[PDB]
């Protein structure tokens, strides 16, 4: 292998896909419940957006930051109508470069106004992202180990446990980085009541609240955004993975007084915000606006259907679920491949499930059929 | 606008491209000279290129790397191939991606080794990236302004400066980040004899060698790798913008020994090595072999005619080359856009020209007359 060893890949190659299927050289069929990590929000070869790529990609596909892009302006419209209050976007290319750009963002905030706060407070087993800055949010020191120093002024506070949060902050904290429900992390959702609180501290001690939705957003929860179960405002927002269907993108999208912050020649990317992904982009969140009332419909359904399964406790909302096994899932993985059936293993035993947003009910009998069986 | 300020945006919008040529909202007609920062490597519509992204489109977009991807084996081949030693790549989405996942491996090179060396010696007017830990290396003050504190363990030497290298170069040294021609800091050449020290004193001093080939790789200055124009032994190089050929992609190469340390669960990419980024990298890297001689004698044809113009130093190799004018070349920009050739101006006062590798004398003459006419 000319490839180097960081990944731990499942003895399996697809070469295409259609819908909530995947196949292999062999021409066997896989049911689809990860979605390349819920990056395929729309499946696999969704004719809208296969039409909408190939004709871009005949038309063009970069030509840089140094000039207009309005690809840019029509997408940022479109996620920033979804948004609580008036904001304005950055485009990145992946989760890990969109909360690196939200770091900066809010570091440089609070020196435009003479004010040193740096640190940020993020959580344990939280995920986001491998690039220093990103790295240095996430809460596993096992993802550290080897890479230090990181970036001085991240503490590690615990989910759904307030007073450890009041514990980290001083008047040098820029702000709270988290996740609505920690996926990588196990699926671990942040109780109403937490947020609720953690929005207040934000307004009280006057630091800025940044929410990952990398993985929670774009309907992938049954809201458009994972905060809007909870009315909650933040003051930025981290966008990647299923925004765009499968091609790399990925933002940030912070209230329009945080935006201000981002001056010129403050911050930049080559390939962000390029035509190919702001039309691919363009085409899944108009078609997951649609979708929203069957993602919670279906969600609800699966979710029912995992319960009955009375093989563990059921994590997670909309269509980002988790089976908490008693034993470690990694073999259970191993089992439901070899019977067609796509799922993760995360945090040692929860079965992480993240179908595509157009699944519907009768895959997702087939897919608890399988577990069932292997359960 | 929608979009955040961070910005220097040209006051064009460009729709379509086909060849060495742009066509903005007004159907104006531009040479392009900047390729999008050195990214549009082929040009536009380039039909090879276009054929293959359509087909691949239909196919599959991302699987992630929970599987195997086979498109990232073939295309590494083909980057290692070329590389002077046996080695393996990673692949991410960026060019800043990429010199972090450098960054990363050297240090935990050296501490799988037992030994504590982390720090790093990049170079004054280098650039290379915005996210942390590249924002770290990148060798200008004014990039991490509001930012900071950045990665600890980074100090600035000065090019063609063997000495300055040598008062920062201690024991806990990990490695030497360089760009073998600095391309936004002002297409600035390292010369033979400093690279020559530079090599010594890593194998003498027992210190990582990286290049930072995200704008020079590729072909862009006659070679494949710049690096092989001195004969130069790199452990790592960076890679990016040029490859995929106008879709996202980025990758580091490292030799079989340091390779070795990016061991399962140490780094990651949601999106890296999908098959629509290596499908373009591996039309690109094919074509771009094929186009190498091209390249240094339209290159060369072009230096010449540039210095011709008795307007100023002539800097650069193949067809990455720089104008340094007397005065700033804001202005120039402008008048050359007006008449339908896209340039660049950086370092405040020099032009850059980084045409698609596919340009042909015939077009140079077309740029050298308007540069003619407007200098
Ligand atoms: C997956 C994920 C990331 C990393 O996204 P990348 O595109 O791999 O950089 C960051 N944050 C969260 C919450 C994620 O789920
Ligand atoms: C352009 C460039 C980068 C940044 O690449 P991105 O894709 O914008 O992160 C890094 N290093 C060098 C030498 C570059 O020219």
């Amino acid at each position: 292998t000319y490839l180097m060893n960081n990944y731990a890949r499942l003895p399996v190659k697809f070469v295409r896909g259609k819908g909530v299927y995947l196949y292999d050289e062999e021409g066997k069929e896989y049911l689809d419940f990860v979605s390349g990590i819920g990056v395929n929000s729309l499946g696999h070869a969704y004719p809208k957006l296969t039409e909408a790529l190939k004709e871009q990609v005949e038309k063009l596909l970069h030509v840089s930051n140094l000039y207009e892009n309005p690809w840019q302006e029509e997408l940022a419209h479109k996620l920033v109508k979804h948004f609580w209050t008036e904001g304005k976007v950055f485009f990145a290319n992946s989760g890990t470069e969109s909360v690196e750009a939200a770091i900066k963002l809010a570091r440089k905030y609070w020196r435009d106004k003479g004010k040193n706060k740096w640190k940020f407070i993020s959580f344990e087993n939280s995920f986001h992202g491998r690039t220093y800055g990103s790295l240095s949010a996430t809460g596993q020191p096992k993802f550290h180990k080897g890479f230090e120093p990181l970036v001085p002024g991240f503490s590690y506070a615990k989910l759904n446990d307030i007073d450890s949060v009041y514990k980290l902050l001083d008047e040098e904290t820029a702000g709270i980085i988290i996740e609505v429900i920690q996926g990588e992390g196990g699926v671990n959702e942040a109780s109403e009541d937490f947020l609720s609180k953690l929005q207040e501290i934000c307004k009280e001690k006057d630091v800025l609240l940044i929410i990952d939705e990398v993985q929670t957003g774009i309907g992938r929860t049954g809201e458009f955004y994972a905060y809007q179960h909870f009315n909650l405002k933040p003051d930025v927002i981290a966008l990647a993975k299923g925004l765009g269907g499968g091609v790399p993108i990925g933002a940030i999208l912070a209230r329009e007084e945080v935006a201000q912050s981002f001056t010129p020649g403050s911050h930049g990317s080559t390939f962000g915000g390029n035509p190919l992904a702001c039309r691919a982009g363009t085409v899944v969140v108009d078609e997951v606006e649609k979708l929203l009332p069957h993602v919670r419909e279906v969600g609800n359904y699966f979710k029912e259907k995992l319960k009955e399964l009375g093989k563990g406790k059921v994590k997670g909302r909309g269509l980002m679920l988790g089976l908490e096994l008693e034993r470690e899932c990694k073999d259970y993985v191993l089992k439901a491949l070899e019977k067609g059936l796509l799922i993760n293993c995360t945090a040692g035993k929860v079965l992480r499930f993240l179908p595509p947003l157009i699944i519907q009910k009768e895959h997702i009998d087939r897919a608890i059929s399988v577990l069932r069986e292997i359960l």
